[PDB]
C-alpha cells in the first residue's frame, strides 16, 4: 500500500520519521536533491558521454540530460500525486501528504538515475565487461563465485550508481544517506545477475546491485513493502511505482533530444523532422509561428517543446489507467510501450541508429575508448596481484592515493568509472609516457 | 507594495493573467524554470570559467556554481516568504499566494544570474573593453554617443545577460518570455552606463542594461512599481527586493566554494581551514563525526555544509529586520556586509585572492585568453568595416552563419560572448592555421 511505499527513512536510523513532523521549508525529498546537487560523483557528470564522447559543442552531457529529466519527472510526479490524493483521500486527510512530495521524489531519483555510468556510455560498459570475459580478468574466474564472475562481466552502471548513492567510507556510513522512497524509485532492476533474463518481463533485461550491497537493498526491500517473485535462492523483488514514470521521463527526453542534436549537427535532413513529428505535434500547433521562424534550430527547438507537453499528458493517462496493476506486480512493460505514437517513435529511434550511432566519428571514438579502457584495468589489476614490485608502489601511489579479491576487484571498476572522458585519456598517455 | 512586485506579466500581453487563475500544476514561475533549463545560453555554461580558465576537473564551472546558487536561493526565498504572509496576510487571504511563489522567482533569477558572461570570466570582459579603449575598437570612438562609447568600454556581463534574457529574433519576439518578477529579481543595477559610479550606494557600482534595451527594461520598471531614483536626462530605479536575497546567495555560495576548492588542489593548507571557519561552524558541529573522518576532503565538505547553514539563517534575519528601510529603497548595502562574521570572510576572501587569484597557473591562462579575444575581437571588427573583400566574405561565412554601427558592435560584442573556453581557442587556432 501506498502508506509504506513513501518512507522517510535514512540508514542507521532507530525511530521513526513521521511526515506530520518535518518543517516544512525543507522536507526529507528536498534535501536529497540538495545533497545530490552537491556532491562530486555529480559534478563528475559534466565531462561524460551521452551519444557522441568527447563533446564537452552544443551537444548534450549526462549533466544536461539529467537536469532535463528531472524537470519533466517533477511535473509527472505532480500530475500523478494530484490524481492518486484525489482516488484515495486518508492519505492527505490523515497522514498529512501532498502532491508536491511525489514530485520531489521523481525529481531527485531522476537527477541521480545515471550517476553510476562509467566515461564513453554504453561502449565503456561493454569494454570493462570485455576485459573480465576474454581479457586478462578472464584468469580470475576459478577464484570468484558464479555470480560474483556473473557481475564482473555483465558490468551494469545501475549497479554502479547505486554504490556510489550507498558507499560506506571511515568516519562516514551510509554516504549520502538518501530517504528510502527515492532509493526505490531510483531502482528500476530489483534482482540479482543471475539468473540471466528469465522472462519476457521488464525487471528482468538486467540487474540493479551487486554481491557486496544485497544486503542493504534488502533492508529498503524490506521497508517499502515491495512485493516478493523470488525466493529460492536468488531474491527479487517488484518495482517501486514511480520507477515507471522515472523511465517514462528518461526515455521521452533521450529519444527526442537526440533527434533534435543529430538534426542541429548535420546528419540528418530537416524534411524528416516535420515528417516524423507533424502527428505528434498536430494537436497544438500553430502555424503561423511555424511559418515566421528563418532557422533549422528555432523550428526544432518548438518541434520538440510541442512534442514533449503531448508525451506527458499521455503517460500520465497510462499509468493512471494501469495503476492497479502496476501496484499489483503485473504490468510487464513500459508505459511508453502502450502508446498512441509507438510507431512515429520506433521511426525515429531507427533513424537516430542508423544516422547518428553508427557515424564515423562517433564510431572512432569507441575504439579509443575500449584501448583507454583495457590498459587502465590491466595497469590496475597487474598492480593488485604482485604489490611487492617498485613499478607496482608506482601505480598506487599514482592511481589510488584488509579485503577479499572480489571486493577489490569491484572496488578497481568502480574507480575507473569514476573518471571523466579527458581524465582518462589524459592518465593513458601519462601511462604510456606520451 | 509587493501586490504588483508579483507580477506574472510576459512581453506582448493584452490581458491581465491572475494568481487563482493559474493551474497550480506548473505555474508561470516554474515554467520560466524550465525555459531556462532547455535553451542552449544556459547549456553553454558548462565550459566556461568561475576561477581556474580550461578546467571543465574537479573544479567548478558557471553551470553547478548556479545550480548551487539556485538551491540556496530557493531555500531563502521559501523562508524570506513565510515570514512575509506572516506579516502580511492579505496577500494569500485574497490574492492568493503561497510561500513557494517566493522560493520559485528567486531560484529561476538564481538559475539565469551568470548567462551574460563571455569566457575568461573577468580576464575576459577587462580584455572586451580594452580592445574598444586602446586597441583597434578606439576608432569608432568619435561615431558614437558618449553612453554607447561608454557600453562598449566597461562591458557588463549582466547587461549581456539582459540581452540574452530579452532577445528579440524575426519569427519570436521576447526571446524566453520570462515573468516580470523573475526579470526583476535578476536585475541588481539598474541604472545606465553614465554616470559612472555616482554614489556609494551598492545599487551604483555598475550598470545593468545597453541602450538598445533601455525602453524594454522601462516597461518592466514601470509594471513592478519600482521606485526611480533619477529622471534628469539618465534614469535609474531602486532594487526590487529579492535581488538582495539573489545577491546573498551568489556571494555565500563562491566564497565558501572556491575555499573549498583551493584547499582541494593543494594552495591552501588545511590548517588554514579549520581556523577561518571554527567559530562558523561552532553552533552545530559534532566533534565525534569530525573526528572520525580520515580525508581532507570529508572534512572540508563537513565544514562547508555546516557554513552554508548558519549563513543562510543569519540573511534571513537581516532582511526581516531591515525590510522597511529595503522596500523604501533606503538599504545602501548587502546583506553579507551587515552579518556578525564579517571578519572571517574578509580573511577567507583575501587568502583566496593571494593564493588562488594570483596563482601562475591562472595567470597565464588569462594571458592567453587577452591574446584570443583580441584576435576575435579584430577579425569580426575588420570584416563589418570592409565588406567587400573576398577575405571579409569568408570570415562572415565562417564567424556568422540592416543595423546601425552600434547595434552591429554590440552583436559582435554579444557573439564573441557565447562561444566557450575551447571553441574560442579552437577558433582562434582555425584563425591562424596552427
Ligand atoms: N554512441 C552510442 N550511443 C548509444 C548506443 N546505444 C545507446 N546509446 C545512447 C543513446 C541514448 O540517448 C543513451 C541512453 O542510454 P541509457 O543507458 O540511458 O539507455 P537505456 O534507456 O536503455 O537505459 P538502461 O541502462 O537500459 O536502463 O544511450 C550506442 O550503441 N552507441
Ligand atoms: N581568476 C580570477 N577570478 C576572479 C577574479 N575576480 C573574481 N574572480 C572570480 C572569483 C569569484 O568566485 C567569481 C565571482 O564573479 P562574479 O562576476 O560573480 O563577481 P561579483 O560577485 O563581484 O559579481 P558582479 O558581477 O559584481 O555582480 O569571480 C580575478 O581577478 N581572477
Ligand atoms: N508539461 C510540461 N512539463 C514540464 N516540462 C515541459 C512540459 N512541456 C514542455 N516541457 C519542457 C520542454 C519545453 O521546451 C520546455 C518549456 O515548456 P513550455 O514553455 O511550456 O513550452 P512551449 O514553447 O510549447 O509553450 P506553450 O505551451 O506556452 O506554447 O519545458
Ligand atoms: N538550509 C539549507 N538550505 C539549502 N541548502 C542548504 C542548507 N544548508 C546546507 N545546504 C547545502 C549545502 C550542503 O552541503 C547541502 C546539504 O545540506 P544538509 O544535508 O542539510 O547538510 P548537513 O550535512 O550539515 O546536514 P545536517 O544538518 O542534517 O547534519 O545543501
Ligand atoms: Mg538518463
Ligand atoms: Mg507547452
Ligand atoms: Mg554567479
Ligand atoms: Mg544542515
Amino acid at each position: 500500500n501506498w502508506e509504506h511505499l513513501l518512507s522517510l527513512k535514512r540508514q542507521g536510523d532507530t525511530a521513526k520519521r513521521l511526515r506530520i513532523e518535518q518543517d516544512d521549508t525543507r522536507l526529507g525529498f528536498e534535501v536529497d536533491y540538495d545533497r545530490i546537487i552537491f556532491s562530486a560523483p555529480f559534478r563528475s557528470l559534466q565531462d561524460k558521454t551521452q551519444v557522441i564522447p568527447l563533446s564537452k559543442d552544443f551537444v548534450h552531457t549526462r549533466l544536461t540530460h539529467s537536469l532535463e529529466v528531472s524537470v519533466v519527472g517533477r511535473s509527472l510526479g505532480r500530475m500523478v500525486g494530484k490524481k492518486l490524493l484525489e482516488k484515495y483521500p486518508h492519505l492527505e486527510q490523515v497522514y498529512g501528504y501532498k502532491f508536491n512530495d511525489f514530485g520531489a521524489i521523481v525529481a531527485a531519483a531522476a537527477l541521480a538515475h545515471d550517476i553510476g555510468n562509467p566515461p564513453f556510455g554504453a561502449s565503456g560498459e561493454k569494454a570493462i565487461g570485455e576485459f573480465f570475459k576474454n581479457g586478462y580478468g578472464k584468469r580470475y574466474k576459478d577464484s570468484l563465485t558464479a555470480k560474483e564472475y556473473q557481475d564482473l562481466i555483465k558490468f551494469e552502471g545501475n549497479a554502479n550508481g547505486f554504490k556510489v548513492l550507498s558507499q560506506s567510507k571511515p568516519g562516514a556510513q551510509g554516504g549520502l544517506r538518501l530517504s528510502y522512497a527515492t532509493l526505490g524509485a531510483f531502482m528500476k532492476y530489483p534482482k540479482e545477475s543471475l539468473p540471466h533474463k528469465p522472462s519476457d518481463h521488464i525487471a528482468d533485461k538486467k540487474y540493479g546491485f551487486f554481491q557486496s550491497e544485497r544486503a542493504l537493498f534488502e533492508d529498503v526491500a524490506q521497508e517499502l513493502g515491495l512485493l516478493k517473485r523470488s525466493t529460492t535462492d536468488d531474491v527479487s523483488w517488484s518495482r517501486h511505482p514511480l520507477a515507471y514514470l522515472v523511465e517514462a521521463a528518461d526515455d521521452i527526453c533521450y529519444t527526442i533530444i537526440d533527434f533534435e542534436d543529430g538534426i542541429n549537427l548535420g546528419l540528418i535532413p530537416e524534411e524528416y523532422a516535420l515528417e516524423y513529428m507533424v502527428k505528434l505535434v498536430g494537436q497544438t500547433i500553430d502555424r503561423n509561428k511555424y511559418n515566421a521562424l528563418q532557422e533549422t534550430s528555432d523550428r526544432v527547438s518548438y518541434l520538440r517543446a510541442l512534442a514533449i507537453g503531448t508525451l506527458i499528458n499521455e503517460s500520465v493517462d497510462t499509468f493512471m489507467k494501469y495503476e492497479e496493476e502496476i501496484l499489483a506486480g503485473t504490468f510487464d512493460q513500459s508505459l511508453i510501450d502502450k502508446s498512441n505514437y509507438q510507431a512515429q517513435i520506433t521511426d525515429i529511434i531507427n533513424l537516430s541508429i542508423e544516422r547518428i550511432y553508427n557515424s564515423r566519428e562517433v564510431i572512432e571514438k569507441e575504439i579509443a575508448g575500449y584501448e583507454i579502457l583495457s590498459t587502465l584495468l590491466e595497469a590496475r589489476c597487474r598492480a593488485l596481484d604482485n604489490n611487492d614490485t617498485h613499478y607496482n608502489q608506482l601505480i598506487q601511489q599514482l592511481l589510488a592515493p584488509e579485503k577479499s579479491l572480489y571486493e577489490n576487484l569491484i572496488q578497481i571498476c568502480a574507480e575507473v568509472s569514476t573518471m571523466t572522458d579527458g581524465k582518462a585519456l589524459r592518465n593513458y598517455k601519462k601511462i604510456k609516457g606520451l
